[PDB]
């Protein structure tokens, strides 16, 4: 429906905890609108959690 498609493809991945090196390295090494998107999501959030 109207922009109604959050599932679209299959399931993404569980990034409960990730190291800054793995994120910076993964993004620099691997490449995928999925990983890059999810990686950036936690990247920013991790930098800002607001107590």
């Amino acid at each position: 429906g109207p922009l109604g498609s959050p599932n679209s493809g299959t399931k993404k991945y569980d990034l409960s905890k990730w190291k800054y090196a793995e994120l910076r390295d993964t993004i620099n090494t691997s490449c995928d609108i999925e990983l890059l998107a999810a990686c950036r999501e936690e990247f920013h959030r991790r930098l800002k959690v607001y107590h």
